[PDB]
This record gives structure tokens, C-alpha cells and sequence, in this order.
């Protein structure tokens, strides 16, 4: 196809969850658009400057409003989030996914994603990287990596209050995973029926560049395959290995694509 020369605003709003090929899909939307797309690992390798905007923009959420129409305190807490989001092209993952709504508001020419996925596979790999079980031993050999990437408090804090937003829930067992697994269902559930069908896409694990590129109206990316990295034994791995050498600078050219 022709090349043509696209704006650098939001153009993709992605509502899926961690753990269901956000990170596969920042990387797709990056070699379609070759502007940044939002994400976790935006924040915990970018810009962790961004940590506190995110836990005041949750913390003022409670005041918005749905539009239409628009009332004044909506427009103060959507100006922040557009800012925050200047220079992207597209959103995915935690903090952004609960914000999904809002985002449609604006970005009125933006088009919606939902990745989902088998809810037990998602379970298994959210306990294995994101919110592992109090008791379990692996959640410390998580922690010591946290360290390493200079990840404290703060960001555990946005990661369980980005969880609670897009779940809409004011407290939340994460302990229990009978609670999670229905938090998943639901969620997923009502981004279908708020999105209006012509605006979403719901994409599964494995479908790869045709159905997305054809919502996007763009050509397939020539010779490239469509992305597969962030599985939880590759986390795993970086973990393990952020332990050991205790840097990200001694071991990032050991995980190209995902870092
Ligand atoms: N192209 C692809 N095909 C199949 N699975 C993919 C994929 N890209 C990512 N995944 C899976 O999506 C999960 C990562 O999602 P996210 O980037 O949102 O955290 C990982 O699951 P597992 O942890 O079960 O391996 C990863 O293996
Ligand atoms: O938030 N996400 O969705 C998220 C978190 C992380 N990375 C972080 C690794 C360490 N955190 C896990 C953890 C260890 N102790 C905790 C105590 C309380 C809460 C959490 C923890 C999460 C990476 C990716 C993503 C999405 O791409």
C-alpha cells in the first residue's frame, strides 16, 4: 500500500487485561505505527516519573462523570490523562485498560481493542508474574527483582489501585482467586456491552496481524511475524536474572523485545 503520513495521537485504546498479549500488542501497534504505545513497561523502564500521576488521576476518578455532556471536574481529570498520554499512539495494559471509557470520550476517533483469553491461563500467569499469593515463596524472588528495576511501594500501590479502578471495586481479596476470576469475567463482559461493536475488536491470543490490521486499515507488516514475547517463564527468567547480576543494564541485551 501507500505511505501515508498518520497523526501521533491516540489512535488504539486497548481495555485488555495484564497477562492476555498486551505487551505482544504494544510491540505489533509500535512496528505499525513506529510511534510509542502505552504500557506497564513504559512506565517501569521509561518513565517512572509517571507513577504519581497515575495514583492522583485513580485517586480524583470518583469524580467523573459520564459524558455526555461534560461536566467541569471530568474535563480537569481527562485533561491529565491526555496529557500523560501526549506523543502516543495507542494505550494498552494496567494503569490505562480501566480507563477505557473515558479514553473513547477523548480520543472519539480512536478505535477499541479487548485481548482476552482462557480465564484459568490468565490466572495462572497473573499469579505468576503480577499478583502472586501472599504466602507464596515466589512473590519474594519477585520483589527482590522489583528492587533491582527500582520499583518500591509506590508502584505496588498503582498496580493494586489500577487493578481495583478497572474492576470497580473500592476493596479486593487478591488473595482469593474465586474473586479474581470473576472480576475477569465481568470485566471483560461489560467492555462488550459498553463498546458499540462497530468501535471494538475482540482479539484472542494467537490471531495474530489479519483481523488487527484490518480494523486499523493498514497493509500486514511486510516479512515480520506478529509479536510473541512476555510469557510468564520468560518474566521468570528476567527475575532470576535481575537477582543475580543485580542491574537491568548487565543483562538487558539478553532480553531483546521485551525490554
Ligand atoms: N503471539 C502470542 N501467541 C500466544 N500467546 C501470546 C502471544 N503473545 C503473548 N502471549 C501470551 O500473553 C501473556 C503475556 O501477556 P501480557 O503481555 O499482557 O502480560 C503470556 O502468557 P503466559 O504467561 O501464559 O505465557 C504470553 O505467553
Ligand atoms: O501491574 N501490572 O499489571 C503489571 C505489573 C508488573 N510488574 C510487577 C512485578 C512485581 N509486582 C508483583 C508484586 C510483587 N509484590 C507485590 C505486592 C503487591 C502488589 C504486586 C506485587 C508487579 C509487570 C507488568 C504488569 C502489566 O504489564
Amino acid at each position: 500500500g501507500a505511505m501515508i503520513e498518520s497523526s501521533t495521537t491516540i489512535q488504539v485504546i486497548s481495555a485488555g487485561l495484564p497477562r492476555t498479549g498486551t505487551k505482544s500488542l504494544k510491540n505489533a501497534l509500535e512496528i505499525i505505527y513506529h510511534k510509542p504505545c502505552y504500557h506497564m513497561f513504559e512506565i517501569i523502564f521509561n518513565k517512572q516519573s509517571d507513577i504519581i500521576k497515575w495514583q492522583n488521576l485513580i485517586h480524583d476518578s470518583h469524580m467523573i462523570t459520564t459524558p455526555p455532556p461534560l461536566t467541569t471536574k471530568t474535563i480537569a481529570i481527562y485533561d491529565k490523562l491526555k496529557e500523560l498520554l501526549d506523543g502516543y499512539i495507542a494505550t494498552t495494559d494496567l494503569p490505562t485498560c480501566g480507563f477505557y471509557k473515558d479514553l473513547m470520550n477523548i480520543y472519539p476517533n480512536a478505535k477499541v481493542l479487548l485481548t482476552i483469553r482462557d480465564k484459568y491461563d490468565w490466572l495462572h500467569s497473573l499469579r505468576k508474574v503480577v499478583l502472586p499469593k501472599s504466602n507464596d515463596p515466589w512473590k519474594l524472588k519477585i520483589e527482590e527483582g522489583d528492587k533491582v528495576l527500582g520499583l518500591n511501594s509506590d508502584f505496588y500501590k498503582l498496580t493494586e489501585d489500577s487493578l481495583k479502578f478497572a474492576f470497580q471495586k473500592d476493596d479486593l481479596n487478591f488473595d482469593d482467586d474465586q474473586v479474581l476470576l470473576e472480576c475477569y469475567d465481568e470485566y471483560n463482559r461489560l467492555v462488550q456491552e459498553t463498546v458499540p461493536s462497530d468501535r471494538l475488536l475482540v482479539l484472542r491470543l494467537g490471531d495474530g496481524w489479519e483481523p488487527l490490521c484490518k480494523f486499523l486499515n493498514v497493509e500486514i507488516p511486510n516479512g515480520i511475524d506478529y509479536p510473541c514475547v512476555n510469557s510468564h517463564h520468560q518474566m521468570t527468567q528476567l527475575t532470576e536474572q535481575l537477582i543475580k547480576y543485580k542491574s537491568l543494564d548487565a543483562i538487558i541485551h539478553m532480553f531483546p523485545d521485551l525490554i
